[PDB]
């Protein structure tokens, strides 16, 4: 019964993310426009119906959540944890407010973020406003195919939208975004072979590495949890390549829903603090996570109710 | 004969404009990436043919032109002029490569500048990278349609296209960069008509405002210049929209060709320095310009003969 | 009976409205064509299948309902009222069979529209035939963007389609046609801010005005209905621009869907009769109904059954 | 050169043909207009550029030409003739203004024939108007595919346009227009052998008929005209299907360029009055033509000219 | 609840039909590849997500079932039953695995092919392998529309989707394979009225013929099956055009899913065996049967969990 | 003046390559084939001109051409020389026609070359028949980015058509055919360094190896050929992927364009016999060429005085 945001949408060629912290006494300004997000976001939108599929999903921190509604928290929403392992660590920014703009033209998202930063021109205060743009074959900045084995159909309703477990906030959902600023020139310095046994996926044909060959410490074995139940945890992640090339930087802006933070927070736990049979994640040698935040993305019909 | 740059195309949905300056002893590079940005554009662009329409057009500034080539430098190729107007003034700021990157696409963009200052590592310091989209609509910032009046066609060829004046040069254009930075708070305070009456073209139609009508500070008013012999003179501007909402910071980046810098020169000093009948252009009232340079497009037989 | 039929499809770029009237001994090829309208749009419309999306909705009036079938009749259906206010009138022009084709290009709505008139020739009179296209941002001819807060997904399901009320005719609805002549050279003579106060949203970003802002009399305010339970009531509309510059002649064709006829009178009554806040609505000063029907659009296993 | 009008252009999804007559005083007007159709085309397509392919076309007929120029005429520009065939005949309607908008979408064609109708206000009596679209296969209404055998590449321009014959109107071309109301009852009763026989080509692979099979009355075989110095005479059309089916009305609006109007006339006369092994031309036995006309549509700079 | 294998997707413009022989002792393989494959389309399609909809189908032979799985059958699995008709015969050819592999282009369809015939290397041997593309309007060989009455939404689910008859293979379907090779010459020397009566729908318009003209032995009058209650049999076709111009070789490879093989094995013994008021179907005096086979395709779920 | 045959069309995603030797006796319907080829293309392709792009072109070989006409012969016209190397051979294969037929789909491909072989039918004998697909991403079978520095514009015009060397055939070109197997088992065995050193470019972004570390025996440092007065001859060459997975038949068949046959051999010379600082090109090692071919494919207005 409850409607969900547009977070089982697929993925699209253009994104803007908006991470942004409240001002003191902006909590009614940021309320309205939370009401009217869902307008502005559809009139933006239909002016381009046919194609561009304009769509805008909004989170709320964990820090925000108790001083915009006085009602009762979601369950599992916390402020973004300090993971600090022996080699990396991943750091987590102040942020309230994610706006994640998704459409096939970065004009649309453009428009949408430009009409909601002026609804909120004096109340709030940008952090880590970023555009991404997707490759060839959807490929990230490191040049291997990026979100694959994503889950599809009723897997991802299972995998991403809160159920029965918070009957209060059901059609929500979890999103960890995470920016990394990606290191090209000791990526480009190890050989084909070596940037596949990192990943633990073929670069051309895309066919994931086999198992009696696929190393313990590769990006794709590490974030393979399985749970109590033996059935693999899996989460709708959307990573979006960036960077400006002026200032040699190039990076990946992750962002993961799921029904719970917890497959998030295990899945960055086994990459930065690592298992036993591997010290941390390969791919963190080449890439720093430079931003790291948690929010909780509520129901349209919960926002459409302020 | 002679095979002029890709300068003539439409305008195309996305665009990296690099503005970048050569260090002491780096003109050795500079070269070498001259000698091959032809096939490296290609290299890049070839991978997606028939949608892509990547095209990299390469300028040279006066003050690079002296230290790169010792032959005859090309008639009218100077430091770009700086107008200290009564009210407004265009800034004129260094510069000493200029890469205009179109593509319907931000990723073959993104990848061929990556390319070009991979090649360029340690030999130029960047100046100005700016990405620039195009809406669905082709409007400005300000709401107007762009480039409505290019000459196309023979016109196009016969106005940026350098002839016989410049036997030695032929194929070649100057063109002429501006970023302006839009002030869209003052700009949506004024009425349609009144922003019809600045611009000089209805908003939505698109069709030119009556002769008996029309402003006699408006910009298309200014910007319309008559030769000496009667004849119309004509540029052709693929200026395109960019910024980002997190700063605030809304603008419109220039760029110009001409088979001489007179016509654009004599343009910018009617918009800027102003008429008998106009002190100014109006749409200055809106926009400053804060990096202005001219640089000289060879045609790619003159740069793939070094 | 869960079987709408299209009745929830997006706007496509080209359509046509036939409305038809059934003279005196065509009750019998009418059957026959309603039971082979289903089979005539697949047919026609699988050549472009993989990007015509050509769709067809049928839609009977009040008399012919009980002309044709002699089953129960759905809940209302009754000929639609005529509203006569201080100004502005709303005509009831007579309407038998409706037929709204939609498709990606008029080829294939032109093709099926003759298929259908050449089974139903010499037993329908045509009353009225539009050709309607769409502007560049699915603009109306008011220059307006057309259709923004059209209700999707299960929400337009809840508003147009037929619940457990008429059980008989689940999955059915309600189509209200009207045809609306503009009267251009006044709307041009408006400036622009006054134009979006007759509306109410602003015409260059279709952001609609603010609360505190809006006029009372605007088309946008009189046709916000909100329910006796506090729950607004929404309908399906697909507004297309038409006309022909030889005779000066610039219109809109709406056509709206609901679950009952009741929502869309009562917008039809506030905007015509108008509030006690607003005498009537301002888009009818530049606006004027020479048509206006109401028809039933089954199911389409109601159709494919007839009885 | 002489720059020639959007004559030479591809077939295109809508189209939009506005035959008028110039009422009496109206001169001014329409002198003012013809300088401003280009401008006007150029506003109105502009706002598709990547996909509308928006180009429209102004023929004036020989009375207007009278009006309106003071100058030379042109070789043709005769009334339009009418001819009496023992059984068909070809009925000259008054016309003085011809626009033949085409664009990929009928919005473009719509909006600019009401801009042009707008500025002609009270000038011009609309004679009639065609909103054309095209079939699946770039059919007709009779079920052939129509305008196979167009000419392309240079000789088009050689069988269209003017060459130095007048020299004072080179890039100029003849256009007759005639609208045929089609009597497709008859046309389904026939078999379609019988159908590939009265046009002369296959229906289903669109082949011609082998010459010695070919009837010597088939519309395909009548209008191939030969020159008299064995050079095969050819005009380029763009026939556009057209109807309203609440009036059984079905048709085909013909629109015929070319470098001199001998050739069409050439052609109707074969149709009409037949040859000596042909009484008249078969396709007339379901086909009446309602309207015919004659324009001139001169070159580009000439109507800017002014 | 159990998820298909996409078995309702959409007909595309290109297809491979793949059906192998397991060999003695690659019963190992050939389960590891049904385990992989959903893995290894995932991976070859993401490359063109937005385009492409690559779908690969994987369907078991009764002869292979009891080979590979134990524990339990299909209720309808059982070797193809060849049809020994008065005239025509339809044979049974030796197929264990079919690979339905659907995409917009060839390239997918032959990449998927390639990495899953790689993975058999050694283990199957390739019986048939065929590519199909699809004609203009979705015409088959003889000219006429294919699929158009093809069940739709809802109804193709019942109609295809094996439920709680069998709930232990709920999700799975039955698929029946032929391909036929066409009489091109002697088809085409029938007239169009007489293919027609073939059929039984017309030519052009695809308007199936009226009850009163429409031929007892035309194919649509034998493929019309009526159920035991009044209801309608129906399947679902992908019927896919093929062939070779070298060696005069035209055909349509046929496949046929349904909820049980009683349906198709009835729809086949019309055709073949005939009725009482029609000794067989009349599009077989024209199209020779040269290969037949049934396979049950299971759910993702059963593939899956090997 | 003379018209070229449709060579300089650019690459499309589908192609047929037909190779047919004439029969005794049949030299009259071959030549009847060669006056309507071009009748035969319009009728097949304005179907879905629009956006369908297709294109025949007709080339005959040397013996042929002694039997089909009796005038002059282009000069560089002779049977194709088979190369002996200490290695690898170039077979020459008996071919007389040849027809590469390219379009946006097979289906259109597929219906011209079925029009085009029952006119022949009983005059030729197929030689050779390819279906040829082209990747997403314009890649080979070798994984490679084909036709990058393919000429383009004025040079490929210069390059391919044959001029005043040979005026009585000005228009024409020399076509170069040769079907080639891959060792797509042994090809993979290579590390990517590998593969990119045997063709002489990165594989991942198809930029050039630079002019050092690029070996001398690579495919690319190999067909590089200067001419002698410092000029780089040039070929316009289409290579299409081909095979089938049921016969693990994997290949590429080349067909290069040029103005002389010369610049052809010289790089098959290059490639084959090998220069003095390479044995033969490193490509060949992984590739058999199993057909071998040479045609002369004279301009439009040449085959349609027939
Ligand atoms: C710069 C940071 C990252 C990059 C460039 C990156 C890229 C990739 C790539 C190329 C793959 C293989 C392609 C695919 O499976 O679709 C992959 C797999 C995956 N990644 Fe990431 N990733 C990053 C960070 C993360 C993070 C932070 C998480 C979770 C907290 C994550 C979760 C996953 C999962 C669940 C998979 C699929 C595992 C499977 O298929 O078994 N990734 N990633
Ligand atoms: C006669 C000419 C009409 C025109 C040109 C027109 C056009 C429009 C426009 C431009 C809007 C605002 C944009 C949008 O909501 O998508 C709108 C809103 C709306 N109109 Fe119309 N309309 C017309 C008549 C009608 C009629 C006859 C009805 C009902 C009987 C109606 C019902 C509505 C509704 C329900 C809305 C939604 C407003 C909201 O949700 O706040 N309109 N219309
Ligand atoms: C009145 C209804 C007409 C229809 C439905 C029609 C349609 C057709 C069709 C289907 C063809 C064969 C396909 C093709 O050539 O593209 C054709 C050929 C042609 N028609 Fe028409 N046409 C009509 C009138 C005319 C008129 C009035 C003229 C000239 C005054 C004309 C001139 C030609 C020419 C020149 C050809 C090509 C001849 C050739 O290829 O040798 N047609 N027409
Ligand atoms: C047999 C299999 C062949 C394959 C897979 C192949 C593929 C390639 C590739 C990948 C390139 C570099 C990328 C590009 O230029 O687009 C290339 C270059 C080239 N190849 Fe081939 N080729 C083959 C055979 C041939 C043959 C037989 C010839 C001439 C007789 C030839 C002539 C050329 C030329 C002229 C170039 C351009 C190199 C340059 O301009 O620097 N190739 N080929």
């Amino acid at each position: 019964e409850p409607e969900p945001q547009m977070v089982l949408s697929p993925l699209t060629s253009a994104a803007i993310f908006l991470v942004v912290t409240i001002d003191s006494g902006g909590e009614d300004t940021v309320r309205d426009l939370l009401s009217d997000v869902a307008s502005l976001e559809r009139a933006v939108g239909f002016r381009a119906q046919p194609d561009g599929r304009l769509s805008c999903v909004t989170g709320i921190g964990s820090e925000a959540w108790d001083r915009l509604f006085s009602g009762a928290r979601p369950a599992g929403l916390h402020p973004f944890r300090e993971l600090d392992g022996p080699v990396h660590r991943a750091v987590a920014t102040p942020g309230d407010l994610l706006f994640h703009i998704r459409a096939s033209r970065l004009d649309l998202c453009f428009a949408l973020a430009t009409e909601i930063m002026g609804r909120l021109r004096g109340a709030v205060t940008p952090q880590d406003e970023v555009h991404g743009f997707k490759y060839f074959d959807e490929r990230d900045m490191l040049g291997f195919v990026d979100g694959t084995e994503n889950p599809t159909g009723a897997a991802a309703r299972r995998a991403v939208l809160v159920g029965a477990e918070d009957p209060a906030f059901a059609g929500g959902s979890y999103a960890v975004v995470q920016k990394y600023l990606h290191d090209i020139d000791a990526w480009e310095g190890l050989s084909v072979e070596a940037q596949e046994r990192v990943i633990g996926r073929r670069k051309m044909t895309d066919v994931e590495l086999s198992d009696d060959v696929k190393p313990a410490d590769s990006h794709v074995a590490l974030t393979s949890v399985t749970g109590p139940d033996g059935s693999d945890l899996e989460i709708l992640r959307d990573n979006m390549p960036f960077g400006s090339v002026g200032r040699e930087e190039f990076g990946t802006y992750f962002i993961g829903y799921a029904r719970t933070p917890e497959v998030t927070e295990t899945m960055l736990e086994r990459m930065f603090l690592g298992t036993a049979s591997a010290p941390h994640d390969r791919i963190l040698d080449f890439s720093t996570a430079v931003t790291g935040s948690l929010f909780f993305t509520p129901a349209a019909d919960f926002l459409e109710d302020l």
